[PDB]
């Protein structure tokens, strides 16, 4: 089913050349996770996935970063010295590792991949970068990263132009190509695509300053009855409204079920789901023969013991049983990279969905959404929200949107306009 597109063709002409690093990119639903795993298949290379985060990582089917190459937790600067303490097996699912893809690259911090970029050296008792394992990254730039600690942030101040990946001290030696995936299979929306690429460029017109004037309603806006999720910065926000609405009566208790190691920050779904007939649930992963996906929204029509029924907004009536995922590690088979499963956790994949954070809607898109303005707005944050709909129209807000919200992050323009203008290539040429 499919589709090999010109620019993922491009992708897998460029891996092709051992020695090219690739950077995928592309907004939610271009099918940046679709084509990792065409990636993995056709690469012809033994391919270890990581992500930063231990969610992603569930998500991806790989590993943690952190896990797989043994890096402690906080800031690190090239002169703070690693133990490299690397189990024997470590070492050699490394030393097999001819590709290595990492997931959510906006969400690594520059330090990480110079610290990945050393211990990677030191296995490979070699010069070359990353010890000469051939590095692929996905995700999407214009995805806020996580708010560095102001601890963090003046420490590595003092070695480090900038806090985004590409800030990484490593590509002064190396550098990487960039491919965007700019097909959205979802639906082709052509005038809400050039908004936001106007509002992350910052050359916001004043037609399009008043197309964000009339987003704002406060009757719709105000409504939690509605099928519009509302999505907010503040999870203490979302929390209370989706307890609200829940209520006291008649709430059904779903506990998740663990068997082996799991690490507790990886855990994708609920601990204990609470849920009642007609709540507003959002599916957590995707099943195509079932038909629902990752974000899908729907109403609950009926609860028991092993199944719970809900009505999807397109007019569907699923019957959602308990979902289970993998925790898994890499090892070898001969000579071979295979995965292990180390543990998993089980659980109904839906949650309570009147609200949602910005957080926990990273790589979603919904029909309609409110947008809680949320004032001291921050950069790229109006971007962000409004990136989680579909359409102009499905997008209502608090209030009404000003120009003065519109916070450009200049260092990713910069970003791209310098790629752009020297052959969709960032870092030092071989
Ligand atoms: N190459 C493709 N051909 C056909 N459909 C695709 C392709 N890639 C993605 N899709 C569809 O678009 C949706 C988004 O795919 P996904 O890989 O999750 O995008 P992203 O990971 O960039 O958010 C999926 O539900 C999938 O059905
Ligand atoms: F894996 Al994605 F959006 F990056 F579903």
């Amino acid at each position: 089913d499919m589709i090999l597109t010109e620019e993922m063709q491009k992708i897998m002409n460029l891996i092709q050349d051992d020695e090219n690093n690739v950077f995928v990119t592309g907004k939610a639903g271009s099918g940046k996770t679709t084509f990792l795993k065409y990636l993995i298949e056709k690469s012809g290379k033994n391919c270890i996935v990581a992500a930063p985060t231990g969610i992603a990582a569930i998500n991806a089917g790989g590993v943690t970063l952190h896990s797989l190459f043994g890096i402690p937790f906080g800031p690190i600067t090239p002169y703070d010295r690693l133990e490299n303490k690397f189990s024997e097996y470590k070492v050699e699912l490394l030393l097999k590792m001819e590709l290595l893809i990492i997931d959510e690259i906006s969400m690594v911090r520059p330090d990480i991949l110079d610290t990945i970029d050393r211990k990677l050296r030191w296995v490979y008792e070699s010069d070359e970068p990353f010890g000469g394992v051939q590095v692929v990254m996905f995700g999407d730039l214009f995805q806020l990263p996580p708010v560095t600690k102001k601890q963090e942030r003046e420490i590595l101040s003092d070695f480090y132009d900038g806090f985004f990946f590409f800030n990484a001290l490593v590509f002064k030696r190396t550098g990487f190509h960039i491919v965007e995936l700019t097909k959205i299979f979802r639906q082709t929306e052509p005038e809400f695509i050039n908004v936001l690429n106007n509002i992350r460029n910052y050359q916001v017109t004043s037609d399009e300053l008043d197309l964000l004037s009339e987003l704002k309603d406060r009757k719709i806006s105000s409504s939690y009855d509605n099928e519009y999720i509302h999505i907010c910065t503040h999870k203490a926000d979302v929390e209370k409204i989706n307890a609200d609405k829940l209520g006291e009566q008649e709430i059904r208790n779903y506990d998740i079920v663990i068997k082996d190691k799991f690490p507790e920050s990886s855990i994708p779904c609920d601990l204990h789901l609470k849920l009642r007939v007609g709540a507003r649930v959002m599916s957590l992963v995707n099943d195509s023969l079932k038909g629902y996906y990752n974000g899908m929204l729907g109403i609950v029509t009926a609860l028991e013991d092993n199944v719970i029924t809900v009505r999807m907004d397109n007019g569907r009536t699923i019957k959602f049983e308990r979902y289970t995922w993998s925790n898994t590690q890499y090892t070898l088979k001969d000579n071979e990279i295979v995965k292990e499963e180390i543990g998993s956790c089980t659980q109904f994949p839906l949650t309570l969905a009147w609200a949602i954070t910005i957080h926990k809607s990273q790589g979603l898109t919904f029909d309609k959404i409110i947008i809680h303005v949320s004032h001291t707005f921050c950069p790229g944050q109006l971007y962000v929200a409004l990136s989680r709909c579909r359409t102009l129209e499905g997008i209502v807000s608090d209030a009404f949107i000003t120009k003065q919200m519109i916070i450009p992050e200049y260092a990713l323009i910069d970003f791209e306009r310098a790629y752009k203008s020297e052959g969709n290539y960032y870092g030092k040429r071989l």
